[PDB]
């Protein structure tokens, strides 16, 4: 997986994922309307008047299970996968905002408005992982985004890391910090033309484009990827329409896209990039393609009645 | 740019390109009809009842300029930037078949119904670059696929290579040998999950996905751009049905597109993947799509009357 | 700089380490004998029976100043370079060992004999830095050596940790756990001849040897040179006689050694391994060669009156 | 195997080689005096009185069988490894100057007082490779280079080809010019120290030296050691005298020396650096060191008589 955020000139939200796995069925853009009941977990709060939500995700037992998801003020959520390094309690802890793990996306775009605003409450939630005894526990780290900034929860044994994400990505393991630090390897990586040079009487020149960007890992794994994405999001020009916007993302996204035959996981099974999702803010629309068709799918939030009473689910 | 040829389990050719560039140059989806004359510029001769084709190029007095074209039989071909390599002749050589460096494909496409064909013609052909004030030569290399094999045409100052293309993949700079022989760095390159290991007391795991990838580069130079997209092609599992044959295309050829900010050309602008394009033997169906719209628009054959005598520019 | 650490059958200690700088001076090969009398900067406590004690340092007010330094019970203790992250507090704690950052070295080798009781007693160490309004703090992390095994002494803001060491490999920045995981990057990287294997119908070969290894990076930066050294140390045969373990040891290091031209440090100068110094306890003999001189030099620690009272300093 | 050419400010010669293999094949220091009466095995002409030659090789037959030399006037040679590459004829052409591979570095050295001689004859030289029951023929190419420059003879299926080698290096598989292209690859790989940078809001730094370095492959192929010396050649500072030189050689051919363990080779053994040799003209001494010992040995011809009339091999 790999999420990415960036703005406009207006500071509209741009928020993307990509789902990576051997295969998935059943997950839907997904509405949460502001008329749905929700009941949560552990009895965290939530404002008097919750915000619209639309996303990517599943409904297990009435409730809306969100693999990302964006509300109506801008605010955008994806969960990612991190174990080996994720690690929650599973008993809630008197007198925090007790959260289950897979209600925190629901939660976030349900009862805020900003990072700020998340970032704010999140210095009093614990992240309980409620075990099924069958199945296994979502271990994930999460991508937060608005049209300001991102931040990266990773609840891990040594407690909750809420990190600024300056550059705007996200992938899997291991620890943002890594990440963070191995960038620096690459910091020489350019998107300039290869100026000539010599090697003692030896002239050097590019073939053509690409060349400064040379030292660029083009694998798979998590952490090249991350590197990858990087270097993508901060050199791609910014954009002033929605239209472009969208193009800036899916293209960013994917740029990191998993490939059939390129790599199996551990199970001896090839991951693929299964679907694409975005967030725009100036529409208030998701977007969203597939390994099987990549033409962009919208679902605009106005479309939409958003004062009804349960989860509506569409499909194709 | 990259080209790209595989088949399935029934003999039919899938073959397809990136045109990678700063600027679009007005091309179009472009039928030749088997009705339309065509006077090849210095004569070469033909086939008495030419192949229906269609690609994607541009007309310029009144002839058709392909980038890239097919035939109703299953012959495909591409032409690819290769300056600094790329030298032809002006005039014509007698005895020969002497064909304009940009009539090359349609040229092939109408003529030749195979890959045995054409590289058996090309022992007695002479590729000629006319001079066009004050222009700039197109120097190109070419990439011929059919159901069976793929092979590259590579006419430099010292003669016309004609190269066996195992890989079924053709970048850029330099000559073709230079990247088989590159290939061999990559060699341990694996799609298998990197399995345990000690570095002495220290035991190494991956992190999940791709870490035996690692090592293959990830920037857009050409000759990073033929080692991702060779592994990408020779990795990807064959598969059996049009879709995700088209599906398998163009991820493949994705996995070396050049995104918006990655990297200047010499005049400063960035060079971006504009189309790509794809063609199937089994439906005679070509398929494009742009940087602006990754949906995949169909274009077959049987849409047309091939035994119309007019060039037909389909705008999309 | 680089330290490593390696053993043979018979459990004797090989320790050495790379001084990378742009220059030094006055530097030697100094003998702190059991007669000399130490008095610890913070009241530290000690052995009433020092350890001798063979290093490569600098005497400063009469007190040994050591590089890195070994005991003649198999103990080695390197101090690297580790601006950035290495934090120190600059008064004493109550009721803790107080041991000033510089005589760290002599204290550790004056009084243990093992890296279980170095460890042991740095569970109450504190690592004080007396700041010199003129003088730049020194601000290293520490390797530690014997027979068995090594640790890695980080002090940082968030205090000290040490870590076990089994890659038994230490360079500069970041921090270890950050060197860790990023080896796992090249677990893949292999010692054996490169298989031949197809990437389609095209045969993948090795030119010769080293083919396995391609992925290893070969900068001088701190955490390439981690993995290189990582790397070699781990996949060295095992050496069974003093001659061949020193050879051992000077191969590995300088493995990564800093050769002029290659890399510039922030001031502009060229960084260059100015010194290899090691040390082997089954001779008790310390060895060094410089930049201008490889032939490696030799003073066992039986040489040496170690029942005397004053450091001696050898020269040449 | 790796080769290394350099001047000082004085138009000396500075010129030397790694001789990679697993084994030793009994080579020693090798005078050749102007008195010893060579009769080349294809009848070569040469010089009517020759040029005294020092150099490390066999006496197989009482001929000189060089792996490298050198003579009195600045001219060194150096054959290194070539098979998959290198090949031969076994019977001389009339009319040309036909020169066994085995005789031809003692032929070049005792004939040739610069490069602009060797080259202008190349024109009319055939290398001969005489089959030995039930040996494999010795396949190299070979490094020649004199105050001024050197080149690179690369007699293959395809003819004899002469190259400037405007990096001063050399090393095995595949062609020169392979290389050559290989290059452009790391053109941006800087010895600066990486200027502090930004990813969107992230701030890059380098931890310290090298950052810039990298890119640069760090294992022992053929191809990684040729860029990695390259790098290092170029980019080492001129110096200017007989030991700051020799130490620039030497340090220059460690930067890709191969260690026990890194890399096996086909038959399952190790490959290693079992000697470094050097040259210098301003000294006319021939210089070395091994494996088992780093302390270079000199071996000047002013030491030997060199109007005597026998070979002499000095053991070490």
């Amino acid at each position: 997986c790999t999420g990415v955020r960036f703005s406009d000139d207006e500071g509209n939200t741009y928020f993307g994922r990509n789902l990576d796995w051997s295969f998935s069925y059943g997950e839907t853009i997904l509405v949460t309307p502001r008329g749905y009941h929700y009941d949560t977990v552990f009895g965290a709060g939530g404002k008097a008047k919750p915000n619209a939500v639309i996303g990517v995700g599943v409904v297990m037992a009435d409730r809306p299970m969100y693999f990302d998801c964006a509300n109506e003020h801008g605010l955008a959520i994806a969960g990612l996968n991190f174990p080996g390094y994720a690690s929650f309690v599973h008993e809630p802890v008197e007198g925090t905002e007790n959260v289950a793990t897979f209600e925190f996306p629901l939660w976030v775009a349900r009862n805020f408005d900003s990072v700020d605003e998340v970032e704010e409450t999140l210095r009093n939630v614990t992240l309980v992982s409620q075990i099924v005894p069958g199945q296994q526990e979502s271990l994930l780290h999460w991508f937060i985004g608005d049209g300001k900034r991102s931040i990266v929860v990773e609840q891990m044994a040594d407690g909750m890391h809420v990190h600024h994400d300056d550059v705007d990505v996200l992938t899997n393991q291991p620890t943002f910090d890594f990440h963070m630090e191995n960038l620096r390897n690459y910091m020489c990586v350019s998107n300039e033309m290869a100026e000539p040079t010599s090697w003692g009487k030896a002239s050097l020149t590019a073939w053509g484009a690409g060349v400064g960007m040379h030292g660029i890992p083009g694998d798979v794994s998590s952490p090249s990827r991350f590197v990858r994405v990087a270097y993508t999001n901060a050199h791609y020009p910014q954009q002033n329409d929605e239209a472009a916007n969208v193009s800036r993302l899916f293209h960013t996204l994917g740029s990191v896209q998993m490939v059939d035959g390129m790599a199996k996981m551990g199970d001896g099974q090839f991951e693929r990039t299964l679907f694409t999702s975005g967030y725009s803010s100036k529409t208030n629309t998701y977007y969203m393609n597939t390994y099987d068709d990549p033409a962009i799918r919208s679902y605009a939030m106005a479309d939409y009645d958003m004062d009804s009473s349960e989860l509506i689910s569409v499909a194709r």
